[PDB]
């Protein structure tokens, strides 16, 4: 009778009170860590009341009623706010939802010995400061994920802080920030799949992955499975965190009890810990394809009941062609699968209504340009990436993009181009038949990251047109756009490249920025520039400043040089 309750015996209180505070600093990002905390206490003190009496007040009434309305307890507007607090459920958590901050204009480590005199002081406060900064600044974070990053993050200290502490500690938290940074641009897009497309949409998307992963279980097996992640998903990204968790948890000993008909590969996730083990399960490599399956052609092409399969159960039909298709090609990417059955429906749609056997026998001719397409491309950007390496790969695509829609902000412009260029790092080291599913894939979490940060701002109609007519195609989409010839150019600010006492103590990463930026900003004054002269007046600059990294007086030489070249 206490829905509390049930998660807290679920769950227990460890991975309960992290929960909520992950919940809570993900609805207000801006709030201090001090009032969440406070928040945090009070719920999980009543949850305990429910457990000892799942009758007592209050006990009945729904999680988003009770964190709503604690949130509700704790400046300027310019005229435009909407006011949460004054809805009922459940339009208040709808409103709560709708103003997640993709990009919270928030600030961006101190010494060694500072943190490990933090930790030993108060290990609980300090994992919590963890949990609070990542949790507001990634506000779409696939919470039963972060949890076992938490762990991670405490066994770095409980090792390293106790000979030499930098050369222990700093490598293991570089690689939590990349993996970490990796996880959350991976929900963004099942969450903008599943809320901007419907979950008729994010179905598919998971049959056709979970077919090329499992490709000796049987459709009924797969489509059990399919449901049962898609409301994890969609929990995890409507904020009901607690049932996220506590379903994620469910599916995972599913899994592991059924092994056999499922996958040979799982031998090893299963006997891992909670946490660990949906971890692994998450990331497990494809099982063996069976030998002499039969061909495609002949269920779909050649039967003579493929309109009437068709039309008596259209779903299951078409579930079972993408199910048949994607079993027998791991080397293909995710959304090329899913641009085939589309094609193959459209193509039933017209044909099922006229010789419907000689309208459809050419089906599978339609097919292979759709599959050459990204195949090429992607011959071709690993090319360029083996001579040129990846600072310069990364501004060949800055150049390229910037030309496609110049009006997007320069910071985005940096940011998007700087990832899509680490995509010849990670996947161009893998043989032909791997490469495909890794770079198209991974394009289509960065091209979202794209949408999302512009949507809140929008300024190019070419990026939105892009973002909102198919998700599928996002990819050709873009890589088909040309140089914007109506875009009048930037005129000169100076106000971009005004001394700072930092720029002459970069570190390697942090120089590559600055120099992006100022490429972009150039591209934008000068559209109709060549290479030859973008990079003639881009190696002027970067002497200018390393001549007055090296003044007596650096101030006096950027002011007094930097002056002659504005006015040159
Ligand atoms: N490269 C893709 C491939 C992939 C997607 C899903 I969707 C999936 O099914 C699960 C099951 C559990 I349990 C999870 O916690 C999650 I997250 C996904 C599995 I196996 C693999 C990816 O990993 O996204
Ligand atoms: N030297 C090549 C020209 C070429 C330039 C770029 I820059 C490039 O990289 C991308 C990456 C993405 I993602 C795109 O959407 C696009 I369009 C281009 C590729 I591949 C090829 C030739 O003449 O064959
Ligand atoms: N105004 C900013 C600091 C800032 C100063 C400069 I001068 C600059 O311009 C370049 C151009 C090239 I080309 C380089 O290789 C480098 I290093 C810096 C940039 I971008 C930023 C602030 O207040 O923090
Ligand atoms: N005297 C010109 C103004 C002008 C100043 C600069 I300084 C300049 O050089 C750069 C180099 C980089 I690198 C940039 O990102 C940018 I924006 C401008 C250029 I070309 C033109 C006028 O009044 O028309």
């Amino acid at each position: 009778k206490s829905e509390v309750a049930h998660r807290f015996k679920d769950l227990g209180e460890e991975n309960f009170k992290a929960l909520v505070l992950i919940a809570f600093a993900q609805y207000l990002q801006q709030c201090p860590f001090e009032d969440h905390v406070k928040l945090v206490n009070e719920v999980t003190e009543f949850a305990k009341t429910c457990v000892a009496d799942e009758s007592a007040e209050n006990c009945d009434k729904s999680l988003h009623t009770l964190f709503g309305d604690k949130l509700c307890t704790v400046r300027e507007t310019y005229g435009e706010m909407a006011d949460c607090c004054a809805k009922q459920e459940p339009e208040r958590n709808e409103c709560f939802l709708q103003h997640k901050d993709d990009n919270p204009n928030l600030p961006r480590r101190p010494e060694v010995d500072v943190m490990c005199t933090a930790f030993h002081d108060n290990e609980e406060t300090f994992l919590k400061k963890y949990l609070y900064e990542i949790a507001r600044r990634h506000p779409y974070f696939y919470a039963p994920e972060l949890l076992f990053f938490a762990k991670r993050y405490k066994a770095a200290f409980t090792e390293c802080c106790q000979a030499d502490k930098a050369a222990c500690l700093l490598p293991k938290l570089d690689e939590l920030r990349d993996e970490g940074k990796a996880s959350s641009a991976k929900q963004r897009l099942k969450c903008a799949s599943l809320q901007k497309f419907g979950e008729r949409a994010f179905k598919a998307w998971a049959v056709a992955r979970l077919s090329q992963r499992f490709p000796k279980a049987e459709f009924a097996e797969v489509s059990k499975l399919v449901t049962d992640l898609t409301k994890v998903h969609t929990e995890c990204c409507h904020g009901d965190l607690l049932e996220c968790a506590d379903d994620r948890a469910d599916l995972a000993k599913y899994i592991c009890e059924n092994q056999d008909s499922i996958s040979s590969k799982l031998k090893e996730c299963c006997e891992k810990p909670l946490l660990e083990k949906s971890h692994c399960i998450a990331e497990v490599e494809n099982d063996e394809m069976p030998a002499d399956l039969p061909s495609l052609a002949a269920d779909f092409v050649e039967s003579k009941d493929v309109c009437k399969n068709y039309a008596e159960a259209k779903d299951v039909f078409l579930g079972m062609f993408l199910y048949e298709y994607a079993r027998r090609h791991p080397d293909y990417s995710v959304v090329l699968l899913l641009r085939l059955a589309k094609t193959y429906e459209t193509t039933l749609e017209k044909c099922c209504a006229a010789d419907p056997h000689e309208c459809y026998a050419k089906v599978f001719d339609e097919f292979k340009p759709l599959v050459e397409e990204p195949q090429n491309l992607i011959k071709q950007n690993c090319e360029l990436f083996e001579q040129l390496g990846e600072y310069k790969f990364q501004n060949a695509l800055l150049v390229r993009y910037t030309k496609k829609v110049p009006q997007v902000s320069t910071p985005t412009l940096v940011e998007v181009s700087r990832n899509l260029g680490k995509v010849g790092s990670k996947c161009c080291k893998h043989p032909e038949a791997k490469r495909m599913p890794c770079a198209e894939d991974y394009l289509s979490v960065v091209l979202n990251q794209l949408c999302v940060l512009h949507e809140k701002t929008p300024v190019s109609d070419r990026v939105t047109k892009c973002c909102t007519e198919s998700l599928v195609n996002r990819r050709p989409c873009f890589s088909a756009l040309e140089v914007d010839e109506t875009y009048v150019p930037k005129e000169f600010n100076a106000e971009t490249f005004t001394f700072h006492a930092d720029i002459c103590t970069l570190s390697e990463k942090e120089r590559q920025i600055k120099k992006q930026t100022a490429l972009v900003e150039l591209v934008k004054h000068k559209p109709k520039a060549t290479k030859e002269q973008l990079k003639a007046v881009m190696d002027d600059f970067a002497a200018f400043v390393e001549k007055c990294c090296k003044a007596d007086d650096k101030e006096t030489c950027f002011a007094e040089e930097g002056k002659k070249l504005v006015a040159a």
